């Protein structure tokens, strides 16, 4: 029994950590800074992510560690289990320090700089139209089902299709809320709450639908290329330039590039070029474009690109549970989440996910890719939160080697959905 | 010359980063959070640390990249070059988020957990008395030189001996200021300015005397030791446990252990056991004791200890320049620092460092260690700034394999000096 590992820690060591956390909670002593925040969040995320990953049905279909972690943390906040000091520490970690934007910037730059430049240019000609086709199909089916259920098309486009089809909470929920407030000038709280609820429902349906799509792909040998996206000789003409040995300095350079690209995007979106026309472009979209331009330019060495990828891997696979504890504490309210679990809303989300899958599959077939793997890669992983949950959709499916495609889908889809969301916000209100 | 590397980045890449920083500064747009803080501080630390390393005489003797960096950052703050937004972002990173405490916690846990358990338990029987002998010799020499210069014994002990023989800025300067305020009930800042100035002067003199000690060791062979500390058959019989494979999960476990140990120390020092006797113990000394006890207990696996060491290496070798930029911006004030350089202070610091060297050498010879190696490891690398002066001294000498001894000396001696400072503060007032 003692050989069981919790977050890579032997059971006695995690017992020591939990004793420390309980002592701090009961003595009401905690440094309201990043150290106290990490001390609480690492332990809580470890235990609850392990529980969520072990529980069978939750792990298989619901979403597992991140969903369980943030739901339980938000329930802890609601029930008053958390002390005001711990709540303040977590809110200082992810509000004053903005560790959320740090994490999102690291993930964006890792996902974009990871790919080889020639492969990126080869993809962007045919892969991007598949993303656009998935978006338009999801929008069409969302409008149809909204008309069926009587929800107005304006409300559908504002609340249902865009938050679902865009990125996760860190990118694609709070940026859309900010753009909504900046353009339409209504309160952010209710928009954010409903968007988060329907986004979580869409994540649930995305995992389940990827599972059933893997089943149907097993059933039908044709229209499914196991573990391969392209249908043209599986990209027979493919060469890798080179990659060397990666040291700690390369990872640090990746972090520096993360932060510098985010700063440049912030400056450009805030003061340099706030608006191309009547549309306002968000600094996350500018960051995606800037990192893509940096990758295409060739300034980055292969070692630097590998270091950025490895830093992104470290963040995504270690600090994700910490991020989820903080998200559960700061950006979730159980009462309104539950009040947004109506049968109408859940069926709307299911139909939108069907639309995204169908559009992505038909676009991939039209542009030369395998339709099922296209449907998981784009459409799915875009309806899914992205980052956390892109791994879950790939894990539910038998296909995991497409993780680079999944991350690039999440990031570029985020940029595009923010651009289109700004356009539609201006067009309607 | 475009292949020349600045902080591991080629010249065009750093040109892009510096263009980003200049655009941010001139447009006065910057996110006042950890992302903006790192965006400023990586760039500034990189350029100015490279300048400091390339500067020949400064690099070799006066100080390294850390010294050059925080001096330049302090000058930038003094001359008004830094924008108010940039100052706010850096102070948010260093004070509101309290990145300094996280850095110190990671350093302490790496330096103590990284040591093999059996080797640590065998070494402490003869290495701690060397540290104590060095401290007592430094105190005696400081008292003598203060009597020569007319400085009172209590003033000498409070302002020159303890701040020099303690750790660096993070541990041994601000903890000493806090203890001074809590015990004697006097102003923190007036103590801290003189403490940091004397600490910097002592660091310079310690590096110079380390070079002199290397020369004298080359001269006389029977004191040298040729880079080996122990003088008992050169470790004829020794066994080490295999470490296995190191992963990102072990690195994250090291981070968890660092943060949890810091939290436990904070709780113990604030609520559980604020005072073991009449003396009050600081939470940094408590953390040193807790991490030593955790190492002795054997709960941590060798993989986990290697991961803690790897985090210590990553932080110490990459985020040190960022931390130095933050220290220069926030905790450094050139006006009173320069006012604190004088003939009397310089002579007192030099005599204190010489006394520490003599005491450590005598203790090492009595306990069996090589005299020159013992005087470098304890006394030196303890009078320094705990995190950077040890690297600078070991680089000034030809010995670098004693980095583990230097690290454990810095951290454990910092804890011991904190306890001793509390005792003497209570004694005098
Ligand atoms: C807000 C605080 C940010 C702290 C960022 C810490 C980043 C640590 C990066 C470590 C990963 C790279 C080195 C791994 C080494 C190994 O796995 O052996």
């Amino acid at each position: 029994l003692l050989g069981f590992k919790i977050f890579g820690m032997p059971l006695p060591l995690y017992a020591f950590a939990l004793i420390t956390l309980l002592l701090s909670h009961f003595y009401n002593a905690l440094p309201t800074d990043i150290v106290g925040g990490f001390a609480i969040m690492f332990i809580i995320g470890a235990i609850f992510g392990e529980i969520g990953k072990r529980l069978p049905i939750f792990n298989k279909y619901i979403g597992g560690a991140p969903v369980m972690i943030f739901l339980v943390a938000a329930y802890f906040v609601y029930a008053g289990i958390f002390t005001q000091k711990e709540i303040d520490a977590i809110s200082n970690v992810m509000d004053k320090s903005n560790f959320l934007n740090l994490f999102i910037a690291v993930l964006i730059t890792g996902a974009i700089l990871s790919v080889n430049r020639r492969l990126l240019l080869k993809s962007l000609l045919g892969y991007i139209p598949t993303i656009l086709m998935g978006i338009v199909g999801a929008s069409i089916f969302g409008i149809a089902i909204g008309l069926v259920f009587g929800i107005p098309v304006d409300r559908i486009m504002m609340l249902y299709v865009l938050p679902i089809m865009g990125g996760g909470n860190g990118a694609g929920a709070v940026p859309l809320s900010e753009i909504y407030h900046s353009v339409t000038g209504r309160s952010r709280e209710e928009y954010y709450s409903t968007a988060i609820a329907i986004l979580t429902i869409a994540n649930i349906f995305a995992i389940v639908f990827a599972a059933v799509l893997d089943i149907i792909g097993k059933k039908h040998t044709w229209l499914s290329g196991e573990g391969e996206l392209v249908r043209k000789a599986s990209f027979k003409v493919e060469e890798d330039e080179k990659t060397g040995q990666i040291t700690h300095r390369e990872t640090a350079v990746g972090l520096v590039l993360s932060t510098t690209c985010f700063l440049l995007a912030y400056v450009v979106a805030k003061k340099i070029l706030p608006s191309i026309g009547g549309v306002a472009i968000h600094y996350f979209a500018w960051m995606v474009l800037i990192v893509a331009a940096l990758n295409a330019s060739g300034l980055c060495s292969p070692e630097i690109k590998a270091g950025a990828k490895r830093l992104s891997d470290f963040f995504s696979k270690q600090l994700l549970w910490v991020l989820m504890v903080g998200v559960g504490v700061c950006y979730t309210d159980l009462q309104e989440i539950i009040n947004a679990i109506t049968f109408a809303n859940v069926v709307i989300a299911a139909i939108i996910v069907i639309g995204a899958v169908l559009g992505a599959a038909i676009g991939g077939w039209l542009m030369g890719f395998f339709p099922i793997e296209s449907a998981i890669t784009a459409g799915l992983c875009m309806a899914n939160r992205g980052g956390s949950g892109d791994l879950e959709v790939l894990s539910a499916c038998n296909r995991m080697n497409l993780i680079s495609y999944a991350q690039i889908s999440s990031r570029l889809g985020g940029g595009i959905v923010l651009v289109i969301a700004s356009i539609v916000f201006g067009m309607m209100i």
